[PDB]
């Protein structure tokens, strides 16, 4: 296969359908990608992950650097062949969880100084810094580094912060062709801000697109402006990428946004909501979600879901996953994350077939219908 | 198959290899059967532990009775419906437990009553309530309720706990057999008490066998001795049971005590050290056990063990998986317990081999010249 190659095989309205080739894998978008944490998706072994219809997954830089290092999994022979996992892997630049998760971040031009929220060392993590992590790991698809617009966001701090990601963008993407092999094999996708203002979207978009990436992701959103604006945000904004590139909407994952996301031009997803879901009783199903903990399923003898076919769905009760959680027994997460990511990857195999065959509208109608 | 019958294949010294039918399934002896606690053996699929080399699960009547219910369990269907494990389950009979980790145990000739260490609640288990609950739960080979003597025990009170024990076990038998579905399908193995005394030893074997039992368990062990006095008394405990029924070791799992157990006439084993294990850090080797979190192991591609087959040791490096133990993840909970589980197994087929092949004595010392 290619180094990358995206193609279209249909659409519908705005809404596209078809493959990414890259050297480990062939990508089916739209596409839904499990998060890999610390080299883990949590409470499975990666083949139940592909058993789960996973075509990629997303490896977090954040936690990669800081735990077992960089270096370290690059000696090791990179983060693949380290977890077990060998089709492809999107990697974040580590930014958004530097300013979610760490103490007393120093912000500059150059970068972002920090201490770890583990031992409370010290890391100055810089669009060059951020671009070479993630080739230590063996990254598929890199994401550029740049800095994410806290919501709500003035026009004027909007503007800044788009404007240092655009540079930071430009730095990203001359790291990422001065190392051969990475630029050889890998993939690099440029991230549009610009927060809620059309203007700033459309500046992003530009530079974004002069630059050249192989992939554009919209950035900025699911950081507490709700689904209609972000819906609204998405609906100017993914006009103005470029129609034959990859559009990626980063930390969105609840199943009515995918769905309205795909409606708007959306191509690939990443969310911790599938691994986090399964983790307080949140099993999802044809008829919206349910708490497993609910004292009505402890003798419930039906499945998580009536018509799934994850391998869980197929052995267990609600009841005995229900006894699970409620013990604190690890069983009950392996099987609640299962099944979930398993029914994202349902979601999106019925996004893909509804497009190439034209009724994605339809879906996407009795979808919500049945959900809510 | 029939409701139980033991065949001994081969014989070196007090060690014999042979199996137990049963209407679930065929158990090769020695056998290590695994724990399921909470319905559920920690961290892993009931196919997984079978994949290990498994043929039989050991459940919990103490948790299962207080948790989901075993009227409920029953209700639902069955423990291994419930928990999705088909083969053969033995049943401890809740006892035990009782002793050590419920509050206020009221002790008395008709049972005991206590307190859950969970909700706080009351129950009054008893020779006929503990065979109804192992029966509700639909228990394969069911353990007489007994009344397990602390160590150190002076004659007097030995003598005590082991003649309501074996009055207890004259009603487990008759609580047992009046129970038509119980007596036709499952079986009943009655246990040996004593302390460390070779005439209470005596006494108690002579009652086991006079009441008449598909199986005996050496009880009363394991609890504080140590392996120089545990194998002592094995030396002259073991002989007093039956020849042609199965001796069941009862919480004794160390490898290194299985091995000396195989040679003094033990046949089952059960324990919670492998599930116990990969929760520390602690994964078996031949070389000896590891702690998979000291620092040595951080860039160590090789496997937990260089000649052990299970799926872990073919897949993940001792490098990975001391990352996963470190950082707190569920998957090194459980790629650590397969492998433990895995490694039990395998030592019980090379036991199992070496007696049949008549090189077991030569076995037992080869393993420990490696192991110590
Ligand atoms: N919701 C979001 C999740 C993310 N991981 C990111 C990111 O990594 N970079 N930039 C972003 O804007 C962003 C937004
Ligand atoms: N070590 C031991 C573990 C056990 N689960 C038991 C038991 O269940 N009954 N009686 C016993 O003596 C005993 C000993
Ligand atoms: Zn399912
Ligand atoms: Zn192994």
């Amino acid at each position: 296969r290619p180094r990358f190659s995206f193609s279209i095989a249909a659409r519908e309205g705005k809404a596209r359908t078809g493959t990414i080739e890259m050297k480990r894998g062939v990508i089916r978008t739209p596409a839904f990608m499990p998060v890999g944490t610390a080299a883990t998706v949590k409470a499975l072994k990666p083949e139940t992950v592909r058993a789960t219809g996973a075509d990629i997954i997303l490896g977090n830089t954040y936690h990669l650097m800081l735990r077992p290092g960089a270096e370290r999994i690059a000696k090791l022979g990179g983060l693949h062949s380290f977890m077990g996992w060998d089709r492809p892997i999107l990697t974040d630049s580590g930014g958004y969880q530097v300013m979610s998760l760490s103490s007393l971040t120093k912000q500059s031009e150059e970068g972002v100084t920090f201490k770890s929220h583990l031992d409370g060392s010290r890391h100055m993590l810089s669009p060059e810094r951020s671009i070479e992590i993630q080739h230590l790991l063996g990254s598929d698809i890199v994401m550029a580094f740049d800095e994410c617009t806290p919501y709500p966001a003035t026009p004027s701090r909007a503007a800044s912060s788009m404007e240092r990601s655009m540079r930071w963008a430009k730095r990203s993407r001359d790291a990422f062709d001065s190392r051969k092999e990475q630029a050889e094999n890998a993939a690099l996708f440029g991230i549009q801000q610009g927060s809620v203002f059309e203007n700033l979207r459309q500046q992003s978009a530009d530079a974004l697109a002069e630059i050249g990436f192989d992939g554009y992701a919209v950035g900025g959103l699911a950081v507490g402006e709700g689904q209609d604006e972000m819906f609204r945000v998405l609906d100017f904004s993914v006009p103005m990428l470029p129609d034959d590139k990859p559009h990626y909407l980063m930390g969105v994952g609840k199943p009515d946004d995918i769905v309205g996301a795909v409606e708007r031009g959306i191509d690939m997803f990443d969310c911790v909501l599938p691994t986090r879901s399964g983790r307080n009783g949140q099993a999802f199903t044809w008829d919206g979600p349910i708490n497993i903990r609910n004292a009505r399923f402890s003798e419930d003898l039906k499945p998580l879901d009536s018509e799934c076919h994850c391998a869980v769905c197929q052995k267990w009760s609600r009841a005995y996953i229900h006894h699970l959680i409620r013990a604190g027994e690890i069983l009950g997460a392996m099987l609640m994350t299962e099944h979930n990511i398993a029914f994202y990857q349902q979601l999106m195999q019925k996004i893909r077939d509804s497009i190439s065959e034209g009724r994605f509208s339809q879906f996407a109608q009795d979808f919500r219908a049945r959900y809510f």
